[PDB]
């Protein structure tokens, strides 16, 4: 008599192995696979049970209001209280990449921005970041996720940017909830970086620590550390700035090299509460 654990999870043509341990209620038994409807998220331990609720009409998209959309993808704001189901079934979906996420079943204290990438077959969910509607320490994202299948083609960067557009239309300044995972950090590192030498290369050859913060709602350290990482914090006029020299410039047409896909501000359609 085999007990098995969950080994790979089917979603759509991917059959992706986790990475952790996630509470998924189902009963342990001789397979090691689960169904995991890409729509719905929902999960089941048999394929037919699968295709039944497939067949069934449903959308093709996040349960939630499309706050953003550009040509290549779309962000879906969704309360957790409203779509209960939905969002528990996504978390469990991301703990099975994440060491350690807050009790999967209560989604009423979150917010979910989910993007989606739009083909000529519709949307797909790649990622996600959930955001507290009250956090005490003013964390503009609790978790994020880019779906395995997904990773590693830029959809991380593009959630965190969006994270802090979101930032900025709320007039505050904001950092990803702590601790992060090493992964996790280093992104927002990449992303850090990548925001100041795009900076001082579009914007301004010197900029003050409050210009950035106001521009990007990054924090004063998060600001700080990344400076010093690179190597190009100053004093000028009387205050700290970050300043351009040949390195930034380096990097910055390094980056451009990549045509990387961005988030558009004014594509933005939202009011904060
Ligand atoms: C952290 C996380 C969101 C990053 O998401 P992601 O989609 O992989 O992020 P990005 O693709 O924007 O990261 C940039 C990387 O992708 C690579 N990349 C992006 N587009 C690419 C392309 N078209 N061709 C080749 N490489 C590409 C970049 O070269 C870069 O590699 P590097 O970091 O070694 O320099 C993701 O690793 C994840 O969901 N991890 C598990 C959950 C987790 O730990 N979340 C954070 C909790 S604190
Ligand atoms: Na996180």
């Amino acid at each position: 008599a085999r007990v098995r654990n969950l080994n790979r999870i089917i979603m759509g043509k991917y059959e992706i192995e986790p990475w952790y341990f996630s509470p998924y209620p189902i009963e342990l038994t001789d397979e090691d696979f689960i169904y995991i409807d890409d729509f719905t998220l929902q999960y089941f331990g048999s394929k037919k049970q699968y295709e039944r609720y497939r067949k069934k009409c449903t959308l093709r998209h996040p349960p939630g209001n499309e706050i953003y959309r550009d040509d290549y993808v779309s962000f879906f704001e969704i309360d957790g209280r409203k779509q209960r189901t939905w969002c528990r079934n996504l978390c469990l979906l991301s703990k099975l990449f994440l060491d350690h996420k807050t009790l999967y079943y209560d989604v009423d204290p979150f917010l979910f921005y989910c993007m989606t990438r739009r083909d000529e077959l519709g949307h797909h969910l790649v990622g996600y970041f959930s955001k507290e509607k009250e956090s005490a320490d003013g964390y503009n994202v609790a978790c994020i996720l880019t779906l395995p299948q997904y990773q590693r083609m830029g959809y991380g960067k593009l959630l965190i940017e969006f994270s802090y557009e979101l930032s900025k239309k709320e007039n505050k300044v904001g950092s990803p909830e702590k601790p992060l995972s090493d992964l996790g950090l280093l992104s927002y590192r990449a992303y850090w970086s990548d925001t100041l030498i795009t900076l001082l290369v579009e914007h301004q050859k010197e900029i003050t620590i409050d210009e950035i913060s106001s521009m990007t709602s990054m924090t004063t350290t998060d600001i700080l550390h990344t400076a010093k990482t690179l190597n190009i914090l100053r004093y000028y006029k009387g205050q700290h700035i970050i300043f351009l020299n040949e390195d930034i410039l380096d990097r910055y047409n390094r980056l451009k090299a990549k045509k990387r896909r961005t988030i558009d501000p004014n594509r933005l359609i939202w009011k904060p509460p």
